[PDB]
Formats: structure tokens, sequence, C-alpha cells
């Protein structure tokens, strides 16, 4: 296949043997280099991202009313009609389905009003059971890449997948319409929040990813006064991501970069509309929302990132008008976040 990015293949166990190593130091030197690669998918990881894209199609496919019943004023998973998402100010156009961590009322965490903790308001049972399939893979290979990247590191396997049980995974189903009037933003540039991000995108294209630029200062997308939405949209360099088939696409998201100092970068990138509508999955591998992150190259640094309150910032400056955002502000959800960062 003519690509334009590297292709690795993983090992299904990584156990810290010389092999793994080397793959983890490549990894790391493709995200320094490139900002992302690709990693190859088997046939089992494969059909289940093709049968998540046809769940999405039909899904789309839907009326307006029935998909804009997909909400839920617990958690943020559910429907985004297109231009409802914000970013930098500036609306973006997918339609998407947000899928987060599955909680019944029955959750204690639920309970006890956590903030974006609630059940998926999956538009039927197909759809949820292939997404969910789809979402243990992904996080399958999301393990083994955390313990690749920090074998490569010269790091404890463990290191970041200690800060990954239970982790906070979720992921942005989406649908780009084609580009219809002079307008071609599908999404503004941004970077993502958690560890990692692993995509999948059908064969019409539109994602552009920037990678690390020489003296080019980055904004740590964690601390309130530099957000890195709305950065570099139209100033070079960006990178093409050419569709190739039979691959997932890998970058860094901002909890990387916070505690690997910056010697990786949370990748920015952005989508433009095409001639055609464009289906794509991007699935975040996440920290715990109780974990709290640490700089691992600077142990006098007293830094912290609070996975769950990152999380939570985030969604709430996407979908500032949505019934999730209005019930946290309404019960004072956020106050969970204070006690548990005691
Ligand atoms: N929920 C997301 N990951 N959205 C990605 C796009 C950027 C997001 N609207 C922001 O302002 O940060
Ligand atoms: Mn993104």
């Amino acid at each position: 296949h003519m690509t334009n990015l590297q292709t690795f293949e993983l090992p299904t166990e990584v156990t810290g043997c010389a092999a793994d190593i080397s793959l983890g130091r490549a990894l790391i030197q493709a995200w320094q280099k490139d900002g992302i690669f690709q990693i190859k998918t088997d046939s089992e990881q494969d059909r289940k991202t093709q049968e998540a894209m046809a769940a999405s199609k039909q899904f789309c496919k839907e009326p307006l009313t029935f998909k804009s019943s997909c909400v839920s004023d617990l958690t943020y998973s559910g429907y985004v009609a297109s231009g409802e998402e914000v970013t930098a100010g500036k609306p973006d156009f997918p339609e998407i389905f947000t899928v987060c961590k599955d909680l019944s009322v029955g959750d204690q965490r639920v309970k006890a009003g956590w903030p974006c903790h609630g059940p998926v308001p999956w538009p039927n049972n197909t759809y949820q059971k292939s997404m969910k399939t789809f979402m243990e893979e992904l996080g399958l290979a999301g393990e083994r890449l955390l313990k690749l990247t920090a074998l490569g590191f010269e790091l404890p396997i463990n290191t970041f997948t200690d800060l990954t049980r239970d982790g906070w995974h979720h992921m942005r189903v989406l649908r780009f319409p084609p580009q219809t009037s002079t307008l071609s933003r599908g999404i503004g540039a941004h970077t993502d929040y958690g560890l990692l991000v692993i995509a999948a995108q059908d064969d019409v294209g539109g994602l552009y990813i920037r990678p690390p630029v020489e003296g080019e200062k980055r904004n740590r997308n964690w601390l309130p006064g530099e957000s890195s939405a709305g950065m570099f949209e139209h100033d070079e360099p960006w990178t093409f991501v050419t569709p190739t088939p039979g691959v997932w696409t890998v970058f860094p998201g901002d909890i990387l970069q916070f505690m690997t100092g910056g010697q990786l970068l949370s990748t920015p990138h952005k989508v433009k509309l095409n001639t055609r509508e464009r289906f794509a999955c991007a699935y975040f591998h996440e920290p715990n929302f109780e974990a709290s992150a640490y700089p691992l190259f600077e142990p006098s640094a007293n830094e912290r990132i609070h996975y769950g309150e990152h999380f939570t910032n985030m969604f709430m400056r996407c979908y500032p008008d949505r019934i999730t955002t209005q019930r946290i502000n309404k019960e004072n959800r956020l106050a969970h976040l204070e006690d548990l960062k005691k």
C-alpha cells in the first residue's frame, strides 16, 4: 500500500525481552520525528474495525429526532450533532457518537454523583456489542503500546499501565459530511487529552497531524492558560494521514507529553472535509479518572495532572450547552473532583 507513515506490527504480549525494548525505541523515535505512526491490524482487529464502521454508517442514517435522543445528563456518551461541538470558538462539523465507560445507575461512582459517570445511551444493542468488542481490542493494543513506550525510555514496564487500570478509555465514532459550502473545516486544530490516541479511518481522507517542529513552543493543554485548541491551524507544517488499509494510527495525548516533559509531544491534528463523507473512529487510551500523572524525568517536580479533572474540564469546554454540562454546574459535581484530589 502507498502510505505516508511508518508501520509497525506489535507482539501480542509485551514481556520486556530485547525485541520489545527495540520496538519501544523505534516507536518513540517515530513519534519524535513524525508525530505519529501506524500499527498493522490482524484479521480480527480489522474485522472489528469494519463492523464498527458499518454500525456507525447505519446509525447516522437514522433521523435526527432519534439520534438526538441518544444523550445523557450524567455522561458525555452519546450523540453530537454536526455543528454542535466547539473547538477554539468555532463549530466542528462531524456528527459524533461518544462512547465513555458504560456505568449503570447501580455503579457506586454514579450513585455518588461523580461528574461524567453514567450509562452510554446506545442506539441499539447491535451497535453496543460492535463498539464494546472494538474498544476491548483497541484497549489491548493501548496496553501493549504503553508497555513498549516505558521500555523504550528505560523505565519499568508498568510505569504507564500503573495509571490505566480501569482507565477512562473512550471513543469518538465520527461521520464527516462532504464539503458543501466554501467551508472545509471538519475539526479545528487540537490535541487530545490522555495517554494515546489510536484511530481508524475509511478510504476517503481528511486527517492532518503536526509533527514536532524544532524551536516551536508547544502549549501544555492541561493548563487553563495554555490551550492547544485552535493553535497552528493555518501554519506549516501539516502531514496528511494518507488512508492505508489494515492499519490503525497512534499518537500521544496530553498526559504523555506531561509525563515525559515534552520528550514526546501531544500531536496537534485537524480534519478537513473531503468531497465525500468520511467515517473515522478515534479511541483514547486514558488514565483512570482518579489517577494523578506526574513527571517521570523531573522527580523534584511537584506538578501533577489529575486526569479526571482534565477530562471533565475539556468536555465542558467542548459542549458548554449540553445537558451533561448543565447538570454538572447545577449539582456542583466538580466538588467531587476537589475531594478526590485529597
Ligand atoms: N472531545 C474531544 N476530544 N474533542 C476533540 C476536539 C477539540 C475540542 N473541541 C477542544 O476544544 O479541546
Ligand atoms: Mn482528536
